[PDB]
């Protein structure tokens, strides 16, 4: 086999890079601060706004629309975040994205003008599906670790959606039942390991200095 199957098992070496890096692997331990996590924040709305964007245009042209569902967007409520996280709404006019996350902007803003329909579905698999799957865990530790307050951790809580674990097994079987073509299909199991070094590398650039 399936296309759910083969995603998690072609992408599983990628996905051991994205936890195994510096920047990751000392905001999980605790060892940074609220600081640095509101840094990842802040390119995280920076690329969810233009990934949100490609996914409303891929929506609207019929390509997944049962997949593309409309509450597992993240900007609106990334926004809230950083409003709480800074203390202020100030913010969107002086964040600037960083080398990796202008390259992950581009690549979102290709997929949308062409209105590449299977890369983007790749890029939905590679942050929604990780976001359902690991975010009660990440908005745990970042209370453990960094007293954030549970309000300004809205990115990990999804209001829309009453049974977690059955929206992945649902989300898994509509990524399976894609009718896609040999082409299609070869597009999207090689988006999907594009789209995991693009946040890799958001990580090696968040990493630099601290
Ligand atoms: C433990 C460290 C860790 C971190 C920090 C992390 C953060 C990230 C991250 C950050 C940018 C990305 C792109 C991903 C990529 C993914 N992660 Co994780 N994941 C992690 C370990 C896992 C584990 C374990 C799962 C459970 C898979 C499952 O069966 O739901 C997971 C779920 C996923 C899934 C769903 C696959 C599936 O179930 O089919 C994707 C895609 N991810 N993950
Ligand atoms: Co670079």
């Amino acid at each position: 086999a399936g296309l759910a199957v083969e995603l998690k098992q072609s992408t599983a070496q990628a996905h051991e890079k994205a936890e195994h890096s510096t920047f990751m692997s000392d905001l999980l331990k605790g060892r940074l601060g609220v600081a640095e996590f509101t840094r990842l924040q802040e390119q995280a709305w920076l690329f969810y706004t233009a990934l949100e964007q490609a996914v409303d245009a891929v929506r609207a042209s019929g390509f997944a629309e049962s997949l593309l569902d409309p509450a597992l967007n993240r900007a609106e409520v990334l926004a809230r975040d950083l409003d709480k996280l800074n203390g202020s709404s100030e913010w969107r006019s002086r964040i600037t994205a960083s080398p990796a996350v202008i390259d992950y902007v581009n690549r979102l803003e290709e997929i949308r003008d062409n209105v590449d329909g299977p890369a983007l579905v790749a890029h939905h698999y590679v942050r929604y599906l990780g976001d359902l799957s690991g975010g009660q865990v990440k908005a745990r530790m970042m209370q453990r670790h960094y007293g954030v307050d549970p309000e300004a951790l809205g990115f990990y809580h999804f209001e829309g959606i009453a049974k977690l674990k059955v929206y992945k097994d649902e989300y898994r079987e509509k990524l399976n039942n894609l009718e896609l073509s040999d082409e299609q299909r070869e597009h999207l199991l090689k988006e999907a390991t594009d789209a995991f070094v693009f946040n890799h590398q958001v990580f090696a650039d968040l990493g630099k200095g601290l």
